[PDB]
C-alpha cells in the first residue's frame, strides 16, 4: 500500500515497493525549466471538446488520496492536432494541493509551486479501445496539468470553480473516503479557456502515483487559472484515507523527479509550445 504522509509507505519508498515503474528514469513530476527547454513551434493549441449526444452522469469520489471526478465514457475529448476525431478520450480529473497556499502542485515552473494542480487524464483512443486497455500499455495516456493561483479580488464566474460548478458542493468535511456523489458536469472547455491553451510544457513521463507507469504524454500549461482562498480551503476539508498519518487531506503531491537521472539509458527532452 502507499501514502503521501506515512513515512513507511510515503513517496521516498515507492521506488522499492513499486519498482515497476516508480524506480524508472522517466518519472513525473519534474521542474519545468523555461531556460533549459526546447521551443517546438510544431506543437499546436490544445482543444478540449464534448460529445453533445452524451447524457450520462459525472461523479466524484474521495478516493483517500484526492478528489477524483470520473467522467462517463465517450463524452469529453482532447485534440492536439486541430481535428475533432476523438483521438484522446478523457477519463477523470483529480487534484493535488498543499496544507498551505505556497505549495501543493506536483510540477514546478522554474522552481515555483502553485497551491493546486489539476490533472485531466485521457487515453489514446486512436490506438486503444478502452481506458482499462490503455492504462498499463505503452503510450496509452496523455495528461493535462492545470495550475491554479489564488487571487483576493474576483467574481465567482471568472474562477475555475465556475467551470467546475463548485463540484456541486461536495468538497466538505463529510465527504469521507470512499464516498462518491453524482455532480453537475464539469465544463472542461470553459476551464481551458481561462488560460492560454497554446502556451505549455510538453514531455514524456509517468503517472505520479504508484505504479508510476511510464506511459504518459504530459502537457502542463504555463499560465494558471484563478481561484480564491475560500475555494482552496474547500479541498482542505476532505479527510485523508486511513493509510495516511495526516487527518485532513493536503500535501498530496509527489516530490520532484529529475528530467534525466544519472542512470538514464536515453535522455529525454523538455519541450515548450507557444502560439503561432
Ligand atoms: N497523478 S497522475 O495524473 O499522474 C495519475 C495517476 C494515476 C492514474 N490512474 C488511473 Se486513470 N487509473 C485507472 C483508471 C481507469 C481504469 F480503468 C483503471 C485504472 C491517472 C493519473
Ligand atoms: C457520443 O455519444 C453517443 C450517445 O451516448 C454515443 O452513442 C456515441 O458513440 C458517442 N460518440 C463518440 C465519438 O464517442
Ligand atoms: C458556487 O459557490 C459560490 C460561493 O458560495 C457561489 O457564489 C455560487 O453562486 C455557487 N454556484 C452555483 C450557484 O452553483
Ligand atoms: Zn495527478
Amino acid at each position: 500500500e502507499w501514502s503521501y504522509t506515512n513515512i513507511l509507505t510515503g513517496p521516498e519508498t515507492w521506488h522499492e515497493h513499486y519498482k515497476n515503474m516508480c524506480s524508472g528514469y522517466y518519472q513525473s513530476p519534474i521542474d519545468l525549466k523555461t531556460d533549459i527547454s526546447t521551443l517546438d513551434l510544431k506543437l499546436k493549441t490544445v482543444i478540449i471538446y464534448r460529445n453533445t449526444s452524451s447524457t450520462e452522469t459525472t461523479t466524484i469520489q474521495n478516493n483517500g488520496h484526492s478528489a477524483e471526478v470520473k467522467f462517463p465514457r465517450n463524452t469529453w475529448f482532447i485534440s492536439f492536432d486541430g481535428i475533432l476525431d476523438y483521438k484522446y478520450e478523457i477519463i477523470q480529473m483529480h487534484f493535488h494541493w498543499g496544507n498551505t497556499d505556497d505549495r501543493g502542485s506536483e510540477h514546478t515552473i522554474d522552481g515555483f509551486r502553485f497551491p493546486l494542480e489539476g490533472h485531466i487524464v485521457s487515453f489514446r483512443r486512436q490506438m486503444y479501445s478502452s481506458p482499462s486497455e490503455a492504462i498499463g500499455r505503452p503510450g496509452g495516456l496523455a495528461v493535462l496539468g492545470i495550475m491554479h493561483q489564488i487571487v483576493e479580488s474576483i467574481k465567482y464566474e471568472q474562477t475555475a470553480f465556475k467551470a467546475y460548478n463548485n463540484f456541486s458542493g461536495v468538497l466538505n468535511s463529510q465527504f469521507v473516503p470512499p464516498n462518491n456523489s453524482t455532480i453537475d458536469d464539469i465544463n472542461l472547455a470553459l476551464l481551458l479557456s481561462l488560460l492560454n491553451p497554446s502556451r505549455y510544457f510538453r514531455y514524456l513521463g509517468s503517472l505520479t502515483t504508484p505504479p508510476c507507469t511510464e506511459n504518459v504524454l504530459w502537457t502542463v500549461f504555463i499560465d494558471p487559472v484563478l481561484i480564491t482562498r475560500e475555494q482552496i480551503n474547500l479541498f482542505r476539508n476532505l479527510p485523508y484515507g486511513s493509510n495516511e498519518k495526516q487527518t485532513r487531506m493536503g500535501d498530496n503531491f509527489r516530490p520532484i523527479q529529475l528530467l534525466n537521472p544519472i542512470d538514464t539509458l536515453a535522455s529525454r527532452t523538455l519541450y515548450r509550445a507557444t502560439a503561432r
